[PDB]
């Protein structure tokens, strides 16, 4: 009811889910939700009749995957701690090791359950095949990373996968393939993408692992705020209760801009956060009839990487979680309060 | 005992900091108050209290934490006001400071019982046409103005202070306290403290007015360091992670893409550091050490109080810093230990 908040629709998160079902049964492929990318554990209920398991790369992302989401976890870290290994092992199906030292570091606390190692393909990742072959005896599949505007790259980074690590991954029996691929947007491929993931499948012997993240969440969420104030700084512009550093992270650090529909009328805004940076600024966007104070605006597609990065910036408000329920009624599932924002502080 | 990450607050250092303000406060008969939106670590409030005059604040929860945690003078901004808040911020607050003319005409009634002020830009923040401002001078009590930035030079805010005069020191005279704002790092060593305050003295004679200095970054200026833990080495330059995330932790460094600091930065063994994030610009610098990195190593960024602790996030679920003070005796006391039930309670 209060603005700010985040609020998940059910229904367009279902039609995402469909349509990974059917990549899953049409590629072969299992796809687990990227927990870096989305965590609102409250719709995992949901999520997980749907796909294979969650993709971590924290503790507290495995722990939460093994919690809440159950089914498959795979366990993934640039680099594990000697004081959080046993936990992340005694959570985890699969445990991907980001290099040679930290493998050779861990791969005794990780017996009992398959552990891989991550190649890179062009920081992260092994290169060095020769290199690779001596560990060989010690790992059981690979992640490897690249990302996919459209399906022509894709198809064309799995072949310049294959010319690198062929021969490696025919020796393994699992693989995962990371993100970045929209094969959940409306006009995307499905069936050729799933054609040449069992191209690849059937070759290598292997099971591919997809780890979607926004392709899980697209489309499903918007930022609902309130207009605070109104004025004319050289454009028509409009403050709204929430700030872009608190909330919209990623627009500030890619200094990219929001979405809002429709982006029509007369009437262009330029609309700002909260606070008093040159940055805070959410977009510029059009309207029919003319802002108001009090007046409401959605930020569309504001599910990934937004709730997993909001922090407490100014002390301003943070946006409660909501979902709309597949029958159209609204529940809030968590309001922050001042004791919130005091006790992250000491 | 306490593992890394965790921020380390230096009480010795930070009262280096606490007795440069008093003076200051005591030579010019300045009043000082920290900015929350910096440094809001509670915790230390109780030491910093007795060198200050209150706090400032650019919103609801910012100005309740200054009210029950800081006491003393708090002075409340923000940007917009909300309806649904306002009268909850005039009852924390004993000043009240607007961005514009509107917001005052909007609010006025509701902060009638507290002293009122209006933000003046010098240059959409604050108003600079004299005129409109005079149509509603029954109505305030005070200016605002925060130009300065970083500066770390006298003779630069003399200047800034001198065009402040110029543009507004007519309707300055007729009110009766002013703000400065902060961005102004007197606290430094080698700051000229002395003629300064002389500065502070005689804009507060000429013009018969309070003033209020908002220092956020020089309350708290290398008083903490950000402790962490190499975790593992790799030769792609010399690459070494730490148990840490500048997006997570040191939010500042990834928004305006500068590097942390670490002492000396000296020897040959030249290492890019960088976070435990997947994130490709998660790096928190190229530094010099004496000797070769080895896991288990242990690395210290300097001046990690501003702007950091503020600003923390579960960006990948990485563990978030401990809270911590380094006192006296030398011994680390543990304010707040984050787990995996923040972490959790924070996602739904």
């Amino acid at each position: 009811i209060e603005t700010p908040y985040y609020l998940i629709d059910k229904a367009k998160l279902t039609r995402n889910m469909e349509r990974i079902a059917h990549v899953r049964e049409k590629s072969g492929a299992k796809a687990l939700l990227a927990l870096k990318c989305f965590a609102t554990w409250s719709v995992f209920d949901l999520m997980r009749d749907y796909m294979d398991g969650t993709t971590s790369s924290s503790l507290f992302e495995v722990r939460l995957g093994r919690e809440r989401f159950g089914k498959e976890t795979h366990a993934y870290s640039v680099a594990y701690g000697d004081n959080e290994i046993d936990e992340v092992v005694s959570h985890a199906d699969k445990i991907i090791f980001n290099s040679i030292s930290q493998l050779e570091r861990f791969a005794d606390k990780a017996a009992g359950i398959a552990r891989g190692l991550r190649l890179n393909p062009q920081r992260l990742g092994e290169w060095d095949v020769p290199k690779v072959e001596r560990v060989m005896d010690r790992i059981n599949g690979f992640m490897i990373h690249n990302n996919n505007k459209d399906f022509g790259l894709f198809d064309r980074m799995l072949g310049e996968i294959e010319e690198r690590f062929g021969a490696l991954i025919a020796r393994v029996d699992w693989v995962s393939l990371g993100g970045g691929i929209h094969f959940t947007g409306d006009d995307y491929p499905v069936d050729a993408f799933s054609a040449r993931l069992r191209a690849f499948s059937d070759r290598y012997g292997v099971q591919i692992y997809l780890e979607p993240g926004e392709a899980s969440i697209t489309k499903s969420t918007t930022l609902e705020v309130t207009v605070l104030d109104t004025l004319y700084n050289g454009k028509n512009l409009a403050i709204v209760d929430s700030s872009i550093e608190a909330h919209m992270l990623d627009l500030l650090i890619y200094r990219e801009t929001a979405k809002v529909l429709p982006n029509e009328g007369s009437h262009s805004y330029m609309i700002c956060g909260k606070s008093c940076l040159a940055g805070d600024v959410f977009g510029e966007f059009r309207f029919a009839e003319e802002l108001k104070v009090g007046d409401r605006i959605s930020f569309q597609d504001a599910a990934g990487y937004t709730m997993v990065k909001k922090n407490w910036f100014n002390g301003v408000k943070m946006p409660a979680i909501a979902i709309r329920e597949l029958d159209g009624s609204v529940r809030t599932v968590r309001e922050f309060t001042y004791a919130d924002y005091e006790q992250s502080l000491s």
